């Protein structure tokens, strides 16, 4: 009901979410873009009917139910590179197991007495979806691996 655009409009809803159904740009205090849990929510400039970036949250902060962490706007990596471990493989094939690097004979779950310093004896399992066993298979709703 806008467009090109008819003169005295500033932009058509289709453009982007900062755009009134009357063709205008929202104000610079507009929500656009919902919370997360690595970015926080987006904003509208005023100047534009595009929706802009999001600010990233920290970065190791938790994801994906504390499976994972938060890096550069973007839940990647494992809970494990939060303190400095690596996420190894521990049935216990969709837990998370963690060990010190170059040292796999420490992979241990993160509910374990060792890493209780981290988790607090908390066994975290891979949600289901996530990878398992190097990459071989991936966790059901069962928490089974492929």
């Amino acid at each position: 009901c806008c467009y090109k655009l008819k003169p005295g409009k500033q932009c058509s809803p289709s453009q982007g979410p900062c755009c009134t159904a009357h063709c205008a740009f929202k104000s610079k205090t507009e929500k656009c873009r919902d919370d997360s849990d690595c970015a926080k929510e987006g904003i509208c400039n005023g100047i534009t009917a595009l929706c802009p970036a999001s600010d990233p949250k920290p970065n190791f902060t938790d994801c994906n139910r504390h499976t994972q962490v938060c890096i550069n706007g973007q839940c990647a990596g494992s809970i494990c590179e939060k303190h400095g471990l690596e996420e190894c493989t521990c049935k216990e094939l969709c837990h998370v197991c963690c060990m010190k690097k170059m040292e796999p004979s420490t992979c241990a779950s993160t509910g374990s007495v060792q890493w209780n310093k981290y988790f607090l004896g908390r066994t975290i399992t891979l949600q289901p979806g996530s990878p398992c066993n190097d990459f071989r298979g991936y966790c059901d709703v069962f928490m089974r691996c492929r």
